[PDB]
C-alpha cells in the first residue's frame, strides 16, 4: 500500500499514489526524520526529458499521439547530437505552471494555473535583463491589482555561464551592518547590502531602503541596476483603531518576487527564473516584522499597547502580534494592493489538496511550511497529515553565485 | 552521517550523534516523510542493551554488578520466557522512556518522575486503588507533581491489564438525536461504553465519565471517581465578565492511561502518567478545535467582533482571549499551569542540556512548536530531529 493520510477534522481518509512517483530522493531514512530541516551526462537527460514530454502529452490528452511519438523521438535526436534540447514554447509554460504546482512548500497553488509565462530565453546581456524584469515587476504589480508571473532567462549550457539574479528578491530592503554589531534596516539583507555597496551603489539611512539589483550575464561580474522608484509599489502601515500605529513608520512592498531558485523541466535547468505572485499577511507581519532576528517590532508594539510585557503569561506577544497582523491586513485593502489573510489561504489550500487526490491521487506537501506560523490549529491544514516528496518540474534552492 | 541541525534566530549549529543509536525505524523514506502523520527468545538483546544502558547510566558498566545482572535475566528467561525488572532499573527506565519522548515539551522535568510500582496487583478493584493513590498524590490539592503507576508487564499465555480510558479524567460525549454531540466529541467511543457496560448517562458538558478498568481474562468492570477526587477548574476571564457564563471548565490532571510502555524488551501495556497543563493544550485544542468543543465562535460572538470577514482575525483574537482565560483561572486557583512561552523556552534548556549529556535530542517538531503563536517560540526557528530510542512510550491497538 501506499501512504494512508488522514483529516483529523472531518475524519477521512485519503491513499497518497502520487508519492509512487518520485524521482529525487530528500533528507530522511528510516532511521531518522529531517523533515524540519530547513535546506537538506545523456541518459539521466533522456529520461528526465522524456518524463517531461509523457507529462506535457497526458495534460492536453494527446497520449499516445503520432505527435508524442513525434516530439520523443525529436527530443531524442537533439540530445544524440547537441547533448542538450530545447523545450517548445508551449511545453515551458507547462513545465514553469508544473513546477509551482510541484512545490511542498507553497500554500498558493490553488492558483498554480493562473501563471503568467514571459519568455526571456533569447536574452543577451545584462541590461536586457533588467528590462525584462522591470517589465515583469510592471506586469505583476498592476498598480496593486496583483498577477502571478515568472519570467524565464536562457538556460544553463555547457561553455557560458549562467544568467543570475543576485538578489534573493527583486525588491528588498537594505540591511546596514551598523558599527556596535546591530542592524538598521532588514537583518536578512546585510550581506546583499554589503555587496551592493562594494559593486558602486551609494547607500542610504532608512530602515526600508529599497536595494538595487545586482544581475549577471554569463561569464561576467554582476552588474547594479537601480530600480524606478515609481515601478516600486509600497503600503504604509498603519492600524484600524489604534492611531499612533502609523508614527512607527513602518512599510512593506506590495510584490513578492523570488528572484534566486532555480527551474528545473525535463531535465533542462534554468539559474535565473523569478517569479511572484501576491503575499500572505503573516509572512509580512508576523515573520518579517515580529522574527527577533528580523525587523523585531513586537516589543515596542506591545508598550505602547499598555501591555504588561514583564510576564509571557499575560500572553502579551500573542496579542502584539495579532494586532500586527491586522493592520498589514488592513493598510493592504486600503492601499488597493492585493494580499490574503492566513484563514483564506489555508483553506483555498485545502481546495488544493482535494483537486490534486481527483487530479493526481496525491500532493506533496510540507506539513511545517503550509501551518501558518501564527493560529496554526486554528486553520484546517493543521489537522490535515500531509506526505512530503520531490516531483520534476521543480523549483530548487541553488549556491549564492559568489 | 552527522546530521547538522541549526538554529536560525541565532545562527547556532551542533550536531546530533545521537540518532546513530535509533533503536527502531520511523516513518520516512528517502522518497517521501511522513513525520507529519500521528500514528505511523530474542528479547535477549534489547535486555541486554538495557542493562548496558543502566549500568553506564550509573558510572558502573562492565565491571562487576554488570555481569551478574547480565546472567542473571539470562537464566530467567530460559526457565520462564520472560525476566523481571529491578525496582531500580524500573525507575530508571521509566524516565528514560519519558526522556526519549519526541513529542513531548516538558522534558525538562524528565528527572523528577514518581514512579508507582503497582506489578503486585490483580483484580480490577486493586487497580482502581493504585489508580486513585496516583490521583491523589499527583493532585496535591493543585500543586502538581509528575508521576507514573506501573502495572503489571505483559507476560505469555496469559490476558492483560488495560486502562480503556484514553484518560483517567474524561469528559463525557453524547451523540445527539440531531446528529451532534453535547461533550466532548473525542469520546463519543468510551461513553457509549460506559453505557454499554452499566453506567447511567449524565447529560452535561462536562459530565466525568467512570474508568472502565480491565484485568487478565475477564470483562472490564465499571468504576465511578469520588468526585472530591477529580479537581476541576472553573474557567473565568481576567476582565470580560460574561466569559464566566459560558459555564466552561476542566480538569487539573492530565493523566494519559492508554500508552503501552517498553522496557529493555518487556512491554507494560497499562502504565498511566501524569503531570500538569501547558495552557494551549486546554485553551487552543481542547476547547477551539473543529473537532472538539469547537468554542471560538461563542466567545467571538461574546465579544462582538465582525465574524463575516476571515481578515479581521477575529479567530485570532478569540483564541488568545480564551488562551488568557485558561491561565488566569489556573493560577486564581493555585493549580499547576504553564504558558507555551515559558514551556518552550524550558524546551530549549532541555535540546542544549541534552546536547552535552548524549549528543542530541528526539524532538518531533510538529508537536513541539505550540498550536498559536508558533514564530513567536523560540523552538520554532530551531531544526529538529526525529528518531526512535529505547525505551520508550508507544500507542498500542484499542483493547476492543
Ligand atoms: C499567487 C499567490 C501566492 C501565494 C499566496 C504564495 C504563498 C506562499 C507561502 C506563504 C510560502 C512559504 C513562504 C515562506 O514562508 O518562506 C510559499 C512558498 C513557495 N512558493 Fe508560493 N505563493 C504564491 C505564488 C507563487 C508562485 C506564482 C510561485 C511560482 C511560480 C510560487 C512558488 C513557491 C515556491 C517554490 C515556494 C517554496 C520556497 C521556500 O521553500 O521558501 N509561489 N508560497
Ligand atoms: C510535567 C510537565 C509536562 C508537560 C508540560 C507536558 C506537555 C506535553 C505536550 C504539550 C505534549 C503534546 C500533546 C500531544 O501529545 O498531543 C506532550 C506529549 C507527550 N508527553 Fe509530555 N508533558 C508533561 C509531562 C509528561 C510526563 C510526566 C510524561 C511521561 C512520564 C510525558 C510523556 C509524553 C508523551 C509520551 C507524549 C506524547 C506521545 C505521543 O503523542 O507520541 N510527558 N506532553
Ligand atoms: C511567489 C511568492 C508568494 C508569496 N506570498 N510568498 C513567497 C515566499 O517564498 C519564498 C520565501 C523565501 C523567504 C525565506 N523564508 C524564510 C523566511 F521566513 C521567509 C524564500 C524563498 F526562496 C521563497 F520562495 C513567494
Ligand atoms: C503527561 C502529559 C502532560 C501534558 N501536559 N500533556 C500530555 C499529552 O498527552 C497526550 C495527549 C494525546 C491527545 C492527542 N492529541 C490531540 C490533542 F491535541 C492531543 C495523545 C497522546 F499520545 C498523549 F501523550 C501528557
Ligand atoms: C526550523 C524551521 O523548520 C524553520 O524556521 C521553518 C519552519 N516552517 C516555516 N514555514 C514557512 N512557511 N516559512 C518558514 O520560513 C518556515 N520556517
Ligand atoms: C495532522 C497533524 O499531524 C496533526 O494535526 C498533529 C499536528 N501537531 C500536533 N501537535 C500536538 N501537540 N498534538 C497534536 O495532536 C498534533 N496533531
Ligand atoms: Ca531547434
Ligand atoms: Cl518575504
Ligand atoms: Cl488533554
Ligand atoms: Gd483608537
Ligand atoms: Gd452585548
Ligand atoms: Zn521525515
Amino acid at each position: 500500500k501506499f501512504p494512508r493520510v488522514k483529516n483529523w477534522e472531518v475524519g477521512s481518509i485519503t491513499y497518497d499514489t502520487l508519492s509512487a512517483q518520485a524521482q529525487q530522493d530528500g533528507p530522511c531514512t528510516p532511521r531518522r526524520c529531517l523533515g524540519s530541516l530547513v535546506f537538506p551526462a545523456p541518459e539521466q537527460l533522456l529520461s528526465q526529458a522524456r518524463d517531461f514530454i509523457n507529462q506535457y502529452y497526458s495534460s492536453i490528452k494527446r497520449s499516445g499521439s503520432q505527435a508524442h511519438e513525434q516530439r520523443l523521438q525529436e527530443v531524442e535526436a537533439e540530445v544524440a547530437a547537441t547533448g542538450t534540447y530545447q523545450l517548445r514554447e508551449s511545453e515551458l509554460v507547462f513545465g514553469a505552471k508544473q513546477a509551482w504546482r510541484n512545490a511542498p512548500r507553497c500554500v498558493g497553488r490553488i492558483q498554480w494555473g493562473k501563471l503568467q509565462v514571459f519568455d526571456a530565453r533569447d536574452c543577451r546581456s545584462a541590461q536586457e535583463m533588467f528590462t525584462y524584469i522591470c517589465n515583469h515587476i510592471k506586469y505583476a504589480t498592476n498598480r496593486g491589482n496583483l498577477r502571478s508571473a515568472i519570467t524565464v532567462f536562457p538556460q544553463r549550457c555547457p561553455g557560458r555561464g549562467d544568467f543570475r539574479i543576485w538578489n534573493s528578491q527583486l525588491v528588498r530592503y537594505a540591511g546596514y551592518r551598523q558599527q556596535d554589531g546591530s542592524v538598521r534596516g532588514d537583518p536578512a539583507n546585510v550581506e546583499i547590502t554589503e555587496l551592493c555597496i562594494q559593486h558602486g551603489w551609494t547607500p542610504g539611512n532608512g530602515r526600508f531602503d529599497v536595494l538595487p539589483l545586482l544581475l549577471q550575464a554569463p561569464d561576467e561580474p554582476p552588474e547594479l541596476f537601480l530600480l524606478p522608484p515609481e515601478l516600486v509599489l509600497e503600503v504604509p502601515l498603519e492600524h484600524p483603531t489604534l492611531e499612533w500605529f502609523a508614527a512607527l513608520g513602518l512599510r512593506w512592498y506590495a510584490l513578492p518576487a523570488v528572484s534566486n531558485m532555480l527551474l528545473e523541466i525535463g531535465g533542462l535547468e534554468f539559474p535565473a527564473a523569478p517569479f511572484s505572485g501576491w503575499y500572505m499577511s503573516t509572512e509580512i507581519g508576523t515573520r518579517n516584522l515580529c522574527d527577533p532576528h528580523r525587523y523585531n517590532i513586537l516589543e515596542d508594539v506591545a508598550v505602547c499597547m499598555d501591555l504588561d510585557t514583564r510576564t509571557t503569561s499575560s500572553l502579551w506577544k500573542d496579542k502584539a502580534a495579532v494586532e500586527i497582523n491586522v493592520a498589514v491586513l488592513h493598510s493592504y485593502q486600503l492601499a488597493k494592493v492585493t494580499i490574503v489573510d492566513h484563514h483564506a489561504a489555508t483553506a483555498s489550500f485545502m481546495k488544493h489538496l482535494e483537486n490534486e487526490q481527483k487530479a493526481r491521487g496525491g500532493c506533496p506537501a510540507d506539513w511545517a511550511w503550509i501551518v501558518p506560523p501564527i493560529s496554526g490549529s486554528l486553520t484546517p491544514v493543521f489537522h490535515q497529515e500531509m506526505v512530503n516528496y520531490f516531483l520534476s518540474p521543480a523549483f530548487r534552492y541553488q549556491p549564492d553565485p559568489w
